[PDB]
């Protein structure tokens, strides 16, 4: 029809005297009729991203991301639903991404990894075996 100039932040005119929140935002009424009304971000993460992932809420949207220790097989850094989820555990030992001390051997775990002595070396004082910072002698 026409276009109200006074639409509040995150809403768009639907005609000369009314607005509607943009996708991803909500207001008390389905149709906004005054500039005092507000369009608040909807937290999609509190309403499924699938395995090994986290949901991060944003303004007007949200993103699923593989959790730390996992990475998408498909390469996509962000996704929207379980159907697009390609997160798999990162094998830090095979990939050489681990930061183990030359005195230990990397041992892959799901979501993480650790470093162990060689089971003839022994851990230096104050540091347990089977940790990322393990150092032996
Ligand atoms: C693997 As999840 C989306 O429950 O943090
Ligand atoms: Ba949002
Ligand atoms: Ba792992």
């Amino acid at each position: 029809r026409g276009c109200a100039r006074w639409c509040p932040q995150d809403s768009s005119c639907v005609n000369a005297t009314a607005c509607r929140c943009n996708p991803g935002f909500s207001s008390f009424s389905e149709i906004i009729t005054t500039p005092m009304e507000t369009c608040d971000d909807i937290n999609e993460c509190a309403t499924s991203c699938g395995k090994f992932s986290d949901c991060w809420n944003t303004e007007g949207s949200y993103d699923c991301v593989c959790s730390p220790g996992y990475e998408p097989v498909s390469g996509a850094k962000t996704f929207k639903n379980e159907s697009e989820n390609t997160c798999q555990d990162v094998d830090e030992c095979s990939s050489g991404q681990h930061q183990c001390d030359s005195s230990t051997v990397c041992f892959n775990t799901v979501g993480s990894y650790s470093c162990r002595c060689r089971p003839g070396w022994k851990p230096r004082h104050g540091i347990p075996n089977n940790q990322k910072d393990t150092v032996c002698e």
